[PDB]
């Protein structure tokens, strides 16, 4: 119910955006994900990075238009609506999850911890988390509470909708080139093909810029 | 907008539900729908009927569990969550519609009126509206404001999710037999094959009870 409270407040785009990004931190994945755990965790991580990349490109913390409750500029009004919609998406996912916990038995309520990931997925996950931590202006934000995604549909919906919403966000601002360069910089630290191939597969359908940067880099060996 | 403010209140399942049903009333469809206008309108109508049928079956206005702000029975808690989620869905739809109006040309913003409907579609639409109007508790609710669906995906989202949520609603309550008898009563005034054919097509995928009730009628005269 926290995302709902945030949307009910008087934040500008920047405050709403920073709450969107922080929403990703304490989502857990149910044991149901099985062997798809790593890719699904990374698709969540990628959706987050995508959001962080836009904020960076648009200089969210330095553009005064993003700091008012009532923006005038159409692009910024669009951005505000989109970022509110992302929060509503997390709110609704938390509701679905709550309905599941109400009816399920203890066996179906087991979740993965970060240590459960394969070593390569684990390492990409750390790299993707740290990358947005650098970008994210430091937390005034109150801590959020942990909750779990228990089925694939729920995760797909977040990851797919966030990605579409960032597409809309990028469309509204003159940041086409900046975002592609940023995607290139994000990936300069991963050298081995194994990690690049896992990244490109998880980025499929949700981050064309990361997918292109990874596909181009795998040729710097093959 | 309004749906968010409704969810932010202190209503019980009954108040929230009645607001869900009232949300359908002032949805407009943009001229984009073309030949598909009639069917898409009826699919919205059917999702509304679907919702009203559950309320009638469960005696939404008479069962006092549906009046508490903090219900105790798990099934009623489930119902409250779903009904809140339907309101959130309408609120996102309105946000998407506002983003469209902010950027669209004047010609892109023309909407159908009910009188633009072809005769058999028109008649079926009056019928479905009349049916839920007499089911619905006399409105003390404040009047909501008109807004438009400008593309098919926005409409499909509402129709598919509401149908899916009424499924979850029906599972939470011992009302299997009741909803079937109710679906039969809805269709026994419409007699012509041409109307039942168009009705059944529109009900496909979203209301199986109505689909069968229309199927037994067309088979009775063929
Ligand atoms: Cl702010
Ligand atoms: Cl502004
Ligand atoms: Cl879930
Ligand atoms: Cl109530």
């Amino acid at each position: 119910s926290e995302p709902f409270e945030i949307v009910a407040g008087a934040l500008g785009v920047a405050g709403l955006f920073n709450n969107c990004v922080a929403c990703f931190e304490y989502v857990q994945l149910g044991r149901h994900f099985g062997r798809d755990y790593e890719r699904c965790q990374l698709r969540l991580d990628i959706a987050k990075v995508r959001l962080s990349r836009w904020g960076e490109a648009v200089q969210i913390n330095d553009d005064p238009r993003f700091h008012s409750s009532a923006p005038i500029d159409k692009s910024v009004q669009l951005a505000k609506s989109i970022v509110e919609e992302i929060l509503l998406l997390f709110e609704s996912a938390q509701k679905t999850s709550k309905r599941y916990e109400l009816v399920a038995d203890q066996q179906d309520l087991v979740v993965f911890e970060d240590k459960d990931m394969k070593p390569i997925g684990r390492a990409l996950h750390r790299r993707l988390k740290d990358l947005v931590s650098r970008r994210q202006k430091q937390t005034s934000l109150a801590k959020k509470t942990a909750w779990a995604l228990y089925d694939g549909k729920s995760l797909e919906k977040i990851v797919d909708q966030v990605a579409g919403f960032v597409d809309e966000l990028e469309k509204a601002f003159p940041i086409e080139a900046v975002c592609h360069k940023l995607a290139e910089n994000e990936i300069e630290e991963v050298e081995d093909e194994a990690s690049l191939t896992i990244l490109k597969d998880a980025a499929g359908g949700i981050d064309a810029a990361m997918s292109d940067a990874a596909a181009q880099k795998i040729d710097a060996i093959v």
